[PDB]
């Protein structure tokens, strides 16, 4: 009803050009108006791209996008808003071969001051012109080499391990990546990742001059991390150990479909992690029943291929009782937007979204009083509630601009008189937005940025350092001057993953590491605990083994089950004896609404939770390419990809964070 004369429309120049798209705004609250909203793109003479404006800056006489292109259309030079300016170039051969980045301006002209040029080396003729190296240089500053590529031979010993044409060595950021066998089906088999000596301290970073491989492995530390792969005949894999020696088994049905997975911790014997998984004819998963004898069923809608059931329970005959442990029931509008949520255990989720579906408002239940959302979790209700009036419901209220920027979260709590209101202050010539703590003057929200459009400032006393790739780099927690500080230091691989996490505390010094390897993450605490967190699947279940200081309340090897909603959050932790250990609800930007544990040591060793991603101690979610900040409901950076997903390059799933997920940021 709300929807009425709302279309989406394209609007065309004389050659086939998209000018104009139109979307039409309404709230449910104020039907009787419709807002036009109009982004514009601008052509040039050849036909190319070379304006791109949103319906809220365009009033105000400011370019979102400025292009620049050859005689075939390809982009050299970029103004954004958003990301700053950027010029990029490719050779004749398609390859890149330079990438200058993080350029402001002011004066009129554009400031190289801190520019940061990447470039790309290929092998020279007589070579076939395979990557060589990746150069990275920040203006002022010497030229590093962050990349490296070594291939391998035509000799027996190469083939016969099917490294021939292999790039076989690949120095990165955090040091090597070695591949020592690859299968028939072209998979490797084995990987060696060797970290670069000292990674613990900030200041040191990788450099690989030259051509000479002698004179770099000096460089890295001792220890060999070694991932070990057996793939079938189709080329899936089949077993995997991991560099402590844990192995993963899967097996596929008939039609190669995931039917079974089990577990077996070095030393120990094989146990049941997914025993069976039944699929719909759609391939979508329909009947799960783990080790622990949980049973989690998805129910579809028939016309659609909707996930309208979400049942995970344990079931009549259970060992420790027959139990629904959630059953989640989604009511959707005929576009698809999640319009209700229940669980059977009442309790009901309502959602109202505008003729753009942006979600504008939200209801659901909190442990009240919380207090106003920031970046910390609440208190663990511990144990588990017996009674639900521990709760309370909670009616939020989503305001958003005419460029999709959120600016206003009102939070409505009555009963508890619990009610705050989250403002995002916006830039008036950019996307750029803080939350108000921070400044509530538009006009000086840009200034919190870098040129690339990287927030500089987390919080009021926490200052965010960036790479020169704009991955996170340092989160100064608590700065102390000159010069103990309390921070959160990251290192990533050459693909920009997150591959090193270092967090330090002063109390000598509390120093907590968490190195992230293929199923498998190594955490360390100091100040000592050693633990080592298998990962199995693809991240869904779980394992905590303590090589050293296990605390008293868990016992080794302890297996937890996560189960999700439609969106991948981890609600539910389950152990191998189908008890719940925690439980979880969500804000619907990512805020914990809802956190509980059957006891209080058992909550420090859940890490992921919103859209099945890690929030770190800071706050901050870890996507991949980005980080997210559940409380202002918006991206801690702009978009690496571009315009791929609109124009506003902050923008979190489209403002529809019930129905939309996103998996690594870019
Ligand atoms: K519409
Ligand atoms: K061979």
């Amino acid at each position: 009803q709300l929807f009425s004369k709302t279309p989406s429309v394209t609007v065309f120049d004389n050659r086939g050009l998209s000018v104009r798209d139109i979307a039409y705004r309404r709230h449910p609250d104020t039907p009787k108006v419709t807002e036009e909203c109009i982004t514009y793109h601008q052509f040039d003479f050849r036909g190319f791209l070379a304006q791109s404006l949103d319906p809220r800056l365009n009033h105000k006489e400011v370019t979102n996008f400025s292009y620049l292109t050859d005689l075939n259309g390809n982009i050299i030079y970029t103004q954004s808003v958003d990301a700053g300016n950027t010029l990029v170039l490719n050779d004749t051969e398609g390859r890149s071969v330079i990438a200058m980045t993080n350029i402001s301006r002011e004066n009129g002209k554009d400031d190289l001051s801190l520019a940061v040029t990447r470039t790309f080396q290929y092998e020279n003729a007589p070579l076939p012109g395979r990557p060589l190296s990746v150069t990275e240089q920040v203006n002022g500053e010497n030229a590093r080499i962050t990349e490296h590529f070594v291939y391998a031979g035509n000799t027996p010993q190469e083939k016969n391990l099917n490294l021939a044409g292999q790039c076989v060595s690949y120095y990165d950021a955090a040091g090597l990546i070695q591949t020592d066998s690859v299968s028939l089906t072209g998979k490797p088999l084995s990987v060696s990742r060797k970290l670069l000596k000292n990674l613990d301290d900030t200041n040191i970073l990788a450099d690989w001059q030259g051509n000479d491989t002698s004179a770099w492995n000096s460089l890295l530390a001792t220890e060999i991390y070694t991932t070990v792969t057996r793939t079938d005949a189709a080329g899936a894999v089949l077993t995997t150990i991991d560099a402590v020696g844990n192995q993963q088994r899967v097996a596929f049905d008939i039609a190669g479909q995931l039917s079974a997975s089990w577990l077996t911790l070095k030393g120990g014997q094989e146990q049941v992690i997914i025993k069976v998984l039944t699929y719909s004819a759609a391939g979508q998963k329909l009947r799960e029943e783990g080790g622990n004898g949980v049973v989690t069923t998805y129910t579809y809608e028939a016309e659609t291929q909707r996930l309208i059931g979400i049942k995970t329970e344990r079931p009549n005959g259970h060992a420790a009782g027959a139990k629904v442990l959630q059953d989640l029931r989604y009511e959707y509008d005929p576009v698809g937007n999640v319009l209700s949520i229940t669980n059977d255990a009442v309790p009901e989720n309502a959602y109202r979204y505008d003729s753009l579906y942006q979600l504008v408002s939200a209801s659901g239940r909190e442990v009240a009083g919380a207090g106003q959302q920031g970046s910390d979790l609440p208190s663990p209700l511990v144990p588990l509630p017996s009674d639900s009036s521990v709760y309370t419901n909670y009616t939020r209220t989503y305001t958003y601009d005419s460029a999709g920027n959120l600016m206003r979260i009102r939070h409505s709590a009555p009963a508890t008189n619990n009610n705050y209101t989250l403002n995002i202050t916006v830039s008036e010539r950019s996307n750029r937005g803080v939350m108000s703590s921070l400044t509530e003057n538009p006009a000086d929200v840009d200034a919190l940025f870098t040129a690339s459009g990287s927030q500089k400032c987390l919080q009021q006393g926490q200052s965010l350092i960036w790479t020169p790739r704009g991955e996170l780099r340092t989160v100064l927690l608590v700065a102390r001057g000159e010069t103990a500080d309390d921070s959160e230091s990251y290192r990533y691989d050459g693909s920009s993953q997150r591959i090193l996490k270092i967090s330090s505390q002063q109390t000598s010094a509390r120093v907590q590491r968490a190195l992230y390897l293929p199923g498998l993450e190594w955490r360390t605490m100091t100040g000592a605990e050693n633990l080592q967190v298998i990962c199995i699947g693809e991240a869904q279940v779980r394992v905590l083994h303590w090589e050293s200081g296990k605390p008293d309340g868990i016992i080794n090897d302890q297996i937890r089950w996560s189960y999700d909603n439609l969106t991948c959050s981890s609600g539910l932790e389950v152990d191998g004896d189908g008890l719940v250990i925690s439980m979880e609800e969500y804000y619907p930007y990512g805020g914990t609404a809802v956190w509980a544990a059957r006891s209080h040591i058992e909550t420090a060793y859940k890490t992921v939770r919103y859209s099945g991603k890690e929030r770190d101690a800071t706050g901050l979610y870890y996507y991949g390419f980005r980080y997210y900040q559940p409380w202002a409901g918006r991206w801690l950076s702009a978009d690496p990809a571009g315009t791929v997903d609109g124009l506003n390059l902050y923008r979190m799933v489209r403002n529809n964070p019930l129905r939309l997920t996103d998996p690594d940021g870019m």
